[PDB]
């Protein structure tokens, strides 16, 4: 699925995403926006150490979520990388908040840090009623 801006920033808020461990909304979308474009199937193959990005958040096989290809992987997010890749985001979500209970936090995805992280983000929940 393909989210538009605005139903994305509502599901984000109905998920427990607002102010999530300081993260505003704006944030998580920025993210969304540039991990994946709002696409929950989105998936990317990292030859370089054998790892793949998985879903609307393009959370890494290597100690998130596990697919059985990767080398010396874990799955701290307990979840088959399968089900980062469905429709519906709550799994996704339980798992980025995982993601940011680590010391990084947001910093954890490098994209965040280029083109969210000290920026006018605002623009990303403009009119969406959240």
């Amino acid at each position: 699925k393909v989210f538009e801006r605005c139903e994305l920033a509502r599901t984000l808020k109905r998920l427990g995403m607002d102010g999530y461990r300081g993260i505003s909304l704006a944030n998580w979308m920025c993210l969304l926006k540039w991990e994946s474009g709002y696409n929950t199937r989105a998936t990317n193959y990292n030859a370089g150490d054998r790892s793949t990005d998985y879903g609307i958040f393009q959370i890494n096989s290597r100690y998130w979520c596990n697919d059985g290809k990767t080398p010396g992987a874990v799955n701290a997010c307990h979840l088959s990388c399968s089900a980062l890749l469905q429709d519906n985001i709550a799994d996704a979500v339980a798992c980025a908040k995982r993601v940011v209970r680590d010391p990084q936090g947001i910093r954890a995805w490098v994209a965040w840090r280029n083109r969210c992280q000290n920026r006018d983000v605002r623009q990303y929940v403009q009119g969406c009623g959240v």
